[PDB]
DNA sequence: GTTCCAATTGGAA
DNA sequence: GTTCCAATTGGAA
C-alpha cells in the first residue's frame, strides 16, 4: 500500500511510485516526488528553508513558512541512496519546484 | 610556457595548472581556473550569458557583457574529462564567480 | 503544462 | 578573503 521513505517514517504509495519512470533526471523525479509527498497549495505557499530572498529586502514579497524538514529529509536521504545524487542537488530540486508551483497559482488569475 | 585547454584553443599558465589542488570540490577548482584564464575585472563585469535578470527587468541594472563563449566551452571541457563533473555544476560554479568578483568591486 | 536557465542579493558558513 | 545557501523572476526550451 504505502512505503515509507526514510528514518522519518514519511511515506507515499507504490501505485504512484512504480508509475514513474526512472529513466529520466534526478531533479525531475524529485519534483514528481513532491506532488506525492505534499500536497499543491501547500508547495505554492512554502519554500525549502521559510527564508525571505536577500535580493527583494527592499520591496519585499509573501513571506512563506517553512516546508516540513523532516519529510524533506528523508527524500534527500531516498535520492542520494536511490539515484545516487547530491544532497545539494535535491535542495535545489526542491526549491525551484515551489517556485513553479507559485507561478502556476498565479496563472489562474 | 602555457598549456591549452580544450579543443577551441584556449590555454593557461602551466604553472598554476601544477599550483592546484585536484582533491577540492568541481565548483572550487572551476574558481581557480577562471582567475586564471580571465582577468579579474572582467569577471566583475561579464557574466555567463550577458542576459540581465528576469527579476530586475524593469529595475534597470548596468549592462554586463557575455564571456567568451569559446574560452567557457574548454572550461567546460576541462571539468568534465577530469574531474568528471556535469556541465551543470561548472556553469553554476562560473555564474556564481563572476557575481562574487563584483561584491569585490561594490565593497571597494 | 512543466521544467530549465542564470542573474541578482545578503548573510551565513 | 571566498565560497555557499536559496529565494525570486520571466521567457525560453
Amino acid at each position: 500500500p504505502m512505503v515509507t521513505i526514510g528514518p522519518n517514517g514519511t511515506e507515499v504509495s507504490r501505485i504512484s511510485l512504480s508509475a514513474i519512470n526512472w529513466a529520466m533526471t534526478g531533479p525531475s523525479i524529485t519534483r514528481k516526488l513532491l506532488c506525492e509527498i505534499f500536497d499543491r497549495d501547500t508547495l505554492a505557499h512554502h519554500t525549502l528553508s521559510g527564508k525571505p530572498s536577500p535580493a527583494f529586502r527592499d520591496c519585499a514579497r509573501p513571506s512563506k513558512q517553512q516546508l516540513d524538514p523532516l519529510k524533506v529529509a528523508d527524500l534527500v536521504y531516498l535520492m542520494t541512496n536511490s539515484c545516487d545524487m547530491t544532497p545539494r542537488e535535491v535542495r535545489t530540486a526542491i526549491t525551484t519546484k515551489c517556485a513553479d508551483e507559485n507561478k502556476m497559482l498565479r496563472s489562474r488569475m
